């Protein structure tokens, strides 16, 4: 999305499926006053569906391509003993989720 979204850190249309199985539209952001966490927002489709997801305590995962998955950029990502599947556009914004997520779980230099 060349016209960045002002507020949140990072958002965007965005799919979830477990373990590659069915694939929902969803809403991905993650919220400024919590830069380790990634927020969640679905229609009517399913609640399961997780709201907060602790990022510092979440491993990103990228599945091989030869899987029999929907989309052709997406990243796996294991935690709670969990399992949800994340995908993107193209690897241009698959990029920016993953950064943006890995930066975050990783804190470094003084910010967030």
């Amino acid at each position: 999305g060349s016209s960045g979204s002002s507020g949140s850190l990072l958002c965007g249309p965005l799919r979830l499926s477990e373990s590659g199985e069915t694939w929902s539209e969803v809403w991905a952001a993650i919220p400024m006053s919590d830069p380790q966490v990634l927020h969640l927002q679905g229609g009517s489709q399913d609640g399961r569906l997780p709201r907060t997801i602790p990022l510092p305590s979440c491993k990103l995962s990228v599945p091989d391509p030869e899987e029999r998955l929907d989309s052709g950029h997406v990243w796996k990502l294991q935690w709670a003993k969990q399992s949800w599947y994340l995908s993107a556009s193209s690897a241009e914004l698959q990029q920016q989720w993953l950064e943006t997520l890995s930066t975050a779980a990783h804190s470094g230099p003084s910010s967030g």
